């Protein structure tokens, strides 16, 4: 089962996100993303269960990935579930900002509003190696 879980906001941060699971696989991480992981069925029960399953949830902080999430307070869009989720089970939860403002907290529902106190790593396009390896020491 995946050591790492991508969650990102498929219209702005799809790219980065498979970015990065090229490279963890490369340096040994088995990783879910979904267009390569998410199979048959319902899908709300498996993306939750695949966050569930993997120790570490890398979460791609591109410009206004959150703002979907603002005023969802009946948790409706996926990356708010998935933060939840990543969040009440305890994960090593690791930011990626890429062009991300950081939001004051009440704008976003309470139950996701812990994922801005997780030291997040700041994607440098000038330096990717340094990067990479700053992300392959935050994981578990
Ligand atoms: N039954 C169906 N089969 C195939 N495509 C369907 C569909 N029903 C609806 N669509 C299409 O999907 C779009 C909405 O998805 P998107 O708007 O792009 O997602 P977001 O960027 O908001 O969130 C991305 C984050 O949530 C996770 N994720 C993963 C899989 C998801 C699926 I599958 C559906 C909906 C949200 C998902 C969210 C992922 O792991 C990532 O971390 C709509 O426009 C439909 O064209």
């Amino acid at each position: 089962t995946p050591d790492v879980f991508i969650s990102y906001r498929r219209n702005s941060g799809s790219q980065l996100a498979s970015l990065l699971k090229v490279h963890l696989q490369l340096h040994g991480f088995s990783v879910f993303i979904d267009v390569e992981k998410l199979e048959a069925g319902k899908f709300e029960d498996k993306l939750i269960q695949s966050v569930m399953g993997a120790r570490n949830f890398v979460l791609v902080l591109s410009p206004g990935a959150l703002d979907k999430c603002m005023q969802d307070h009946d948790c409706k869009d996926w990356v708010h579930k998935e933060i939840v989720t990543a969040l009440s089970c305890g994960k090593n939860i690791v930011p990626i900002i890429d062009g991300f403002e950081w939001p004051e907290p009440q704008v976003l529902p309470e139950d996701m509003q812990a994922v801005l106190t997780f030291n997040g790593i700041k994607w440098s396009h000038e330096y990717q190696e340094a990067t990479i390896e700053k992300i392959i020491r935050f994981l578990q």
